């Protein structure tokens, strides 16, 4: 557990990180003693260690376990078994994650202890923020997210997203500028994205910071504004709210900022918005934003330099590294390079152990640097040694608490028949081709891909939606950069694909298929109106539905080849 401590007194707060990141194997063995020993009878804890507390006997006794070792025991507290089969405090709400088990998302038990932890960490960490980002504390957080649907259990817990979760409890016992349907339900999104943002257009002289959860979660938006600002501006004007809204929580609450008409204040948003070139508009649409903050990593790396051409260098943060299951580091260099984004892990949030990637976990102190590891977390909400998903690289060391960069999820996105290609290196593969657009004034926007299994040999497929600044006249790549760009996809992956390649024959020559714009919405539209959440969508890397398949083949407009072959010991 975390001390007592006045969240606003900054030098107090900076001190006690520290203290938590500086005496970090005591703490964790106290977090360790105390989980064993609060959760000594549960049904789960009791049945491998029958009392008990000591470390030795937690590792030898306790099992390393997925989300599918345990399913079964969250699907019985749904259904009204009592929340010590897993944990001696009462789970509060069960929290829909990304990430699947499988094909839906995993329900993951939070306590109400955990949860306020979790909201006490995130005032220990503010004042490191303020005190790296100059003017944050003097304006809101303006932080595009909603929700379309929610649901609960049998028994009758709701079920939520972690964000909600957060924004309705620091809701209910007090800075935000979050949407009415952060936390009330709205299934239009387009009345939904329409009010949030009038509401930060309307406060726009306010606003300090932009989050979201994901960098792509602000191209929906910024594509939303290009769409609709004249609209916007008109409500500003009036002071009248477009009739076609008829959602209750934005009807009803939209009068505590839209109070007056302000034909200025529309003017001086038009004036931003008619500009030919929506470069830097994100500053320019609120001025007095200091930084934007979201998941830059990973996955979400691609999307670095579109969201810093729209950004008119406010620089993209990333403070947070955390799952439903359990919220784990932060960044102590906020104001870093996107690319050396690094996280310390919190010894107070849970029990960690990192299985190494390429049987064998270590705890948090004796991780080695340069390292892949798996993360494994006991937790205060019922989960014991259990594997996130994700694989982080050790980096070094904030006082003694180890930090790490994010490398990607473990995750097979490819395979013909014995290559197995993954996330992580087809991102890094698409990565390096698409830097040989700049010198063409071309931008890779987003991608995904698909095994072609049809004919003779199998290939890779990988779809490329591309854009530029010319907004006067066409674009469009030569076929000889393009074909290199497939060359150099298939370059940077692994040795059983290019053996499979150059020697074995059973792989065939991959291939780029450049889609017309707008087709990555229209494939994520797709996945909406199938019951995708909105605020976790997040583009696959790869794709086997036959009706998002036939979405992404139809906007095909040039296909290419890689016309050499990679090398190969
Ligand atoms: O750790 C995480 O996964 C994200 O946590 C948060 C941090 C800050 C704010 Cl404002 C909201 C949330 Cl959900
Ligand atoms: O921006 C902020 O205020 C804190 O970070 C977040 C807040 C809300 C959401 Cl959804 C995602 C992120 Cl990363």
């Amino acid at each position: 557990m975390l001390p007592k401590f006045d969240p606003t007194n900054q030098k107090a707060c900076l001190s006690l990180l520290e203290d938590l990141t500086t005496n970090v194997k005591q703490i964790q063995d106290s977090v360790l003693e105390a989980i064993l020993s609060r959760n000594a009878q549960t049904e789960y804890l009791r049945g491998f260690l029958n009392g008990q507390v000591d470390k030795q006997n937690f590792k030898k006794n306790v099992p390393v376990v997925t989300y599918e070792d345990i399913r079964s025991y969250i699907d019985r507290i749904a259904n009204g078994e009592p929340s010590d089969l897993i944990c001696d405090r009462p789970i509060s709400v069960l929290l829909t994650s990304s990430g699947t088990s499988g094909g839906v998302p995993k329900l993951i038990p939070l306590t109400t202890e955990d949860l306020e932890q979790r909201i006490s960490f995130s005032s220990l960490y503010a004042p490191l923020l303020y005190k790296h980002i100059d003017g944050l504390s003097e304006g809101k957080s303006l932080i595009f997210y909603f929700v379309t649907r929610e649901s609960k259990t049998a028994n009758g817990l709701m079920v939520r997203t972690m964000v909600t979760s957060f924004l309705k409890s620091i809701k209910q016992t007090n800075s935000l500028q979050v949407s009415p349907h952060a936390i009330t339900t709205c299934a239009d999104t387009t009345q939904s994205m329409y009010c949030q943002l009038l509401c930060g257009l309307l406060e726009r002289d306010n606003v300090a910071r932009l989050g979201a959860p994901f960098a792509s979660s602000f191209l929906k938006v910024i594509k939303f504004l290009e769409d609709h600002w004249p609209e916007l501006c008109s409500n500003i004007r009036t002071g009248r709210l477009s009739d076609w809204i008829t959602d209750a929580t934005c009807t009803s609450g939209i009068g505590k900022f839209l109070t007056a008409p302000n034909p200025e204040l529309a003017s001086l948003i038009e004036q931003e918005c008619s500009k030919t070139s929506w470069e830097a508009i994100l500053k320019r649409l609120w001025p007095k934003a200091k930084c934007i903050e979201s998941i830059i990593t990973g996955t979400m790396a691609q999307y670095i330099p579109l969201l810093e051409f729209y950004s008119g260098g406010l620089p993209l943060t990333s403070s947070f590294y955390g799952s439903s299951e359990c919220f784990m580091g932060v960044n102590f260099n906020p104001l870093c390079k996107p690319s050396d984004v690094s996280y310390t892990i919190i010894p107070c949030m849970g029990y960690f152990e990192f299985l190494e990637v390429e049987p064998v976990v270590v705890d948090l102190v004796d991780v080695k640097i340069g390292h892949d590891y798996e993360p494994v977390v006991t937790t205060f909400s019922g989960l014991y040694r259990y594997r996130v998903g994700d694989v982080l690289r050790a980096t070094g060391f904030y006082n003694n608490a180890p930090h790490f960069c994010f490398v990607g999820r473990q995750k097979v996105v490819l395979s013909i028949d014995m290559d197995k290609t993954y996330e992580d290196d087809l991102l890094k593969a698409v990565t390096n081709a698409k830097l040989l657009l700049e010198p063409h004034d071309l931008m890779l926007m987003d991608f995904t891909s698909r095994v072609d299994s049809s004919s003779f040999p199998g290939h890779y497929v990988i779809y490329w939606e591309l854009g530029s600044k010319v907004k006067d006249a066409k674009f469009e790549p030569n076929r000889d950069v393009m074909e290199e760009c497939c060359f150099t996809v298939e370059e940077s992956l692994d040795a059983v694909y290019r053996k499979g390649r150059k020697n074995d024959k059973n792989i065939g020559p991959l291939e780029i298929k450049v889609v017309k714009p707008g087709a990555f919405d229209e494939l994520m539209n797709f996945f909406l109106s199938r019951g995708s959440s909105v605020s976790q969508y997040k583009t696959p890397r790869s794709v086997t539905n036959e009706e998002a398949l036939k979405i992404l083949e139809a906007n095909v407009i040039s296909e290419f080849l890689s016309r050499k072959i990679p090398s190969w010991e």
